[PDB]
């Protein structure tokens, strides 16, 4: 049937994800973006205070490595070999994993500035029907939420929009071009974590 209309689902959206806490993400880097040497990225964010978990996939030296991760008071820890905890220092020097739902420059700034939004489709994500829908975002958005971009432009993107209930954003995508993107998978809005 009829689609909405995406303006006012990404305005529902903004506020929703304004007021997030903590959620589960799973991230996944298509191609190359230089400066960006991860490929994949599961875990469990909370915020105020800032502690996340997870996994990641990561190349260094030419060699994927898998990972678990923890963010703890600041600090950045993983285990770079099976079950041997690593010490990065703070998090912050590397990418402050708070700064994704930070309202004025996380992923509702992304929404704020996502522009020419048209509802394309309806996708399943995670169980529940979401709304797709096309639009650009502005070079400043996305390079505020990820650098490695490098933006001069505006950014092709798509977003997945609950279409029923809180229309949490459920899924994004920005594309560099090529076969280049990065994409972010949303759920369990408000989970505790767990602690770390
Ligand atoms: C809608 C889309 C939403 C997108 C939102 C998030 C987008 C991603 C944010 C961009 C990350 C920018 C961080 C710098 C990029 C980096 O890779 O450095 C490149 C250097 C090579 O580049 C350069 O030459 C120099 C850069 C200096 C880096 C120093 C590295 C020190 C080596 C030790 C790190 C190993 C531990 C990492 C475990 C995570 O080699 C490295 O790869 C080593 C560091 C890996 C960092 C992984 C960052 C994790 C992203 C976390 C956000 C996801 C949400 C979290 C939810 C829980």
């Amino acid at each position: 049937g009829p689609l909405p209309d995406a303006k006012p689902l990404v305005e529902e959206a903004t506020a929703q994800t304004k007021a997030l806490k903590s959620a589960h993400m799973v991230l996944t880097v298509n191609g190359k973006i230089p400066g960006l040497s991860l490929k994949t990225l599961s875990g469990d964010l909370t915020t105020n205070p800032t502690a996340a978990t997870g996994n990641v996939k990561l190349t260094l030296g030419g060699s994927d490595i898998d990972a678990d991760f923890v963010v703890f008071d600041g600090i950045l820890y993983a285990t770079l070999t099976p079950n041997q905890w690593s010490d990065f220092g703070p998090a912050a020097d590397i990418y402050d994993p708070a700064q994704v739902l930070n309202p004025d420059t996380g992923l509702a700034n992304v929404l704020a500035n996502f522009a020419d939004a048209k509802a394309e489709g309806r996708d399943t994500i995670n169980g529940q029907n979401t709304i797709r829908i096309s639009g650009k975002v502005s070079a400043q958005a996305v390079n505020q939420i990820a650098p490695p971009f490098n933006a001069t432009q505006p950014v092709p993107a798509t977003v997945w929009i609950q279409e029923t209930g809180d229309h949490q954003l459920a899924q994004a995508q920005l594309d560099r071009g090529s076969g280049n993107s990065v994409q972010m998978t949303l759920s369990k809005w408000g989970e505790k974590v767990q602690v770390t």
